[PDB]
């Protein structure tokens, strides 16, 4: 339907530009004749999944690379894509007017939108949040009385996503992960630093810590909402650092292990949430595979687990290969699922970077990645932030896909927000990786699934500067002749039968 | 030359039996010296645009009917006068030997046969076809790879068109239409029953239906064939009702107008055929003003409109000031201009009465309505059918000008054909409209014109029993004193200078 309107800052791209009346968007998606192929093309140079067509001849015009599709070599399932809904989201959303608020959410789970079916609900307040709280700060309330919901979660995160889920192309998946604990189950009585849950797994403290993860879901309930699966806790490792400012509560591997053993899974286990999947080392992919092999590797605990849930700090390298790789090799009945994706913090960079396609390239390269070491869903941050990149208590240090422009009304669309979209929006829930062969080594990135209906789809990132020339074959359907350009990315797309 | 072979089946009055070795045909055109008239004359009682002259008086004494021309009552150009090659016509016209045909053609087309200047061409399958087809029956085609015309188009309908052309001297238009769409494009997925295409103006499936009509003029022209114009749609109207039988494709107005401003209009201006005039609302009158109002109030709609299109039923009612007159008034630069007309369409009567005279006055009487309102031309239905009014796949039989009976190989031409005649033979492009006051109420239909050279021409026609005796002035000539026989046509012709 509507076009970017796009906008410079000086980066090496430009956002897109949506008010409360006018929202780049899409049409009902068609299915082109076999023999037919579609393409959407998103460029540095300013465009944004911009849908072309053409043949899949049966000769062989080009001369270059291949990339065969290869449909009997089948790989993961795909459980789907979505983000954060955390304070600093729901709070920039909401400064926004409904029209645009509408605009917004569209643009994330509409059809008209890039189909997120995913929403991590952080349980309580995060760095992300304006304020300190937990469910439960009441002191010695142990058998959880003075369990409550604030304004937060009852006027900001709830409403949001029930929009959210009306508006939805798909059904959607809800994901908890708590931050840190009321402080009167920690080591240090502080909602920050050095200082991991009281006592040992078993005693009343560790009882308590898996009640307040029950009552959470029976909240979230009386709503109306169910989840499809919690994280352990996010980024225990940092509850071991001192000093460490965001909330977070400690937990080494051995210690989380015994917990869900002891007190999680058990406590879940017997309640009328049962059938809430968990998912543990909610952290850094360099974890891996020693947490897995520490938590699983105990069969007391490892028959609670489903997954692991990890963490993309875009800024930082992290052989995938050593870390997921070698973790599916140890395990490979148990699900690698992100939970957590962000970029922005390098110190010299400007914490949000409107229209910076590099990051865009830096957030695709990383799904791409992701998938092609097993990874059956990625979830982004924060839905929504504004241009300092914030509201957040202690700083902000990260971008955001959609930047939320409060004085003027408006809100901006990144290259970020585009190369997720060219994942979330052609790749529904129930896709398998399949096989995709290079002839010759290559300067790109490329990943292939077969939808639910058998149909096929290609994303291709080029990060050089020089075009490519390309085809991908199918076996069944023949040959797609194209020129991936520098800069771009690509989501092919056609009928197999 | 040679006269009408008369025959008689019953009815009122006579056909004229042509044959391969015989058809009824005029001399080379001439004209009358100043002073002088000519006459040509058709009869119910047997005459066949017999040709006659006489003088131009200097004085008239009378107290008889008196016409007077008006030579600066000034109106309507004349774009000309012809009719539908439909798959039924080319497919009876060619099923006659080779002679029975060039004689049929040259009686349409030539200067020794009433030289008719347009043919209309369906775009694909109509109910005049033996079988229902799009150029694009492969389904889901958006880019239209296997788009291309059947045989009825390459070995029936365009050979006859190149011979038409052939033997005509004055230039032929060529004007088309289309049905139906590929049924994929429609919202109900068949050629036929309430439907039109999918989505909105502007999508995908408008898109495509736009490159189609793109296409079309593409492959007529790789035949070397150029059209002056096509129409939105054939009959848009009956797209719109529950049950309809036969090929149809639904536009209310507000969609027509919306498909024009979007889609048809640019693609139809971003291509090598831009020239192509583009006629609305392929219907009938009583769709007027209402539809003319609704599309040319939109100027993104307007700038593309280059006329208004309407369909005759004969055996129909219709007042023409409140339908074309009021038209003209609200956009007097939008050109009205008649697609087609039949007879016998109305339930309770027969298709084919050989010989009907009461059939070609039907004719006249109304084509000389259409001159009188601003209409600038005129197309008739299928140039040819069988003696059951076909073939026609839902049978959905009428009358047609000329009866082609094969079995017999010989054709039957109409009261119709040289009803039609007195028009067609004697209107060359370019012609105006003029005054022609009566002195007095009467029985008479008439109307004047003048041709490009600036010489007159004036058709009467009787429809009462009685001979009407009567004076035609010209102030710049003179008098022409007459008699219109009783169930009668004139055409009548003279220089002024
Ligand atoms: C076609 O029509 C012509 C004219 O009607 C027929 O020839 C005429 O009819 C009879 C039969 O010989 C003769 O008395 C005349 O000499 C003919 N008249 C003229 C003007 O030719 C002829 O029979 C028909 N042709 C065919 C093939 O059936
Ligand atoms: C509400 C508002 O100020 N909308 C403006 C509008 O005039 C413009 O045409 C559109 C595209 O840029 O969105 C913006
Ligand atoms: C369409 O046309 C091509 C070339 O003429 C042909 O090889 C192909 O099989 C056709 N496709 C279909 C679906 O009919």
């Amino acid at each position: 339907a509507r076009p970017c309107i796009p906008k410079s800052f000086g980066y090496s791209s430009v956002v897109c530009v949506c008010n409360a009346t006018y929202c780049d968007s899409f049409d009902p998606p068609t299915f082109p004749a076999l023999g037919t192929f579609s393409r959407y093309e998103s460029t540095r140079s300013g465009r944004r999944m911009e849908l072309s067509m053409g043949p899949i001849q049966a000769n062989h015009t080009g001369t270059g690379l291949l990339l065969t599709l290869q449909p009997e070599q089948k790989f993961q399932k795909v459980k789907g894509f979505g983000g954060a809904m955390t304070d600093a989201a729901a709070l920039n959303i909401l400064a926004l007017s409904p029209p645009a608020q509408n605009l917004l959410l569209k643009s994330y789970f509409s059809e008209e939108g890039i189909g997120y079916n995913i929403i991590r609900v952080p349980m309580a307040s995060c760095d992300f949040s304006i304020r300190t709280y937990t469910y439960a700060d009441t002191p010695d309330d142990f058998q959880l009385h003075n369990f409550s919901l604030p304004e937060e979660d009852t006027k900001l995160k709830i409403p949001l996503i029930h929009r959210a889920l009306q508006l939805a192309q798909r059904p959607v998946s809800l994901l908890a992960s708590p931050w840190t604990s009321p402080t009167w189950l920690k080591t240090n009585g502080a909602v920050n630093g050095k200082g991991s849950l009281k006592g040992q797994p078993g005693d009343i403290y560790h009882q308590t810590w898996a009640r307040y993860f029950v009552k959470f879901l029976d909240a979230y309930a009386e709503h109306k909402l169910q989840f499809w699966a919690v994280t352990a806790e996010n980024e225990p490792s940092a509850g071991l650092l001192s000093g460490y400012p965001f909330q977070c509560l400690g937990f080494t591997p051995e210690h989380q292990r015994d917990f869900i053993a002891r007190d999680l899974g058990p406590t879940l286990a017997n309640s009328t949430h049962h059938n809430v999947r968990l998912l543990m080392l909610d952290d850094q992919r360099l974890l891996l595979p020693h947490w897995a092999k520490v938590v699983l590797t105990d069969p007391e605990a490892a028959k609670y687990v489903h997954g692991i849930a990890v963490h993309w700090y875009l800024d930082f390298l992290a052989p995938a290969k050593a870390t997921l790789g070698e973790t599916h090799r140890l395990f490979p009945n148990t699900m690698l699922f992100a939970s957590e994706a962000c970029v922005g913090s390098k110190f010299w960079e400007q914490s949000v970077r409107l229209g910076s396609w590099d990051r865009g390239m830096q957030y695709s390269h990383s799904i791409i990645t992701s998938l092609l070491y097993h990874v059956v869903g990625w979830t982004d941050w924060n839905l929504a932030l504004n241009p300092e990149g914030g509201p957040n208590w202690v700083r902000n240090f990260v971008d955001s896909p959609i930047i939320v422009d409060i004085t003027k009304d408006t809100f901006y669309k990144q290259p970020m927000f585009y190369h997720l979209g060219h994942f979330s929006k052609f790749i529904p829930e129930g896709s398998q990786r399949v096989g995709l062969v290079a002839s010759q080594k290559n300067d790109l990135d490329a990943v292939a699934l077969m939808h639910p209906d058998g149909s096929a789809v290609v994303v291709v990132l080029n990060r050089s500067s020089k075009d490519v020339p390309l085809t991908i074959k199918d076996p069944a359907v023949g040959f797609l002749e194209t020129i991936s350009p520098g800069y771009s990315i690509h989501t092919y797309l056609w009928r197999r039968q």
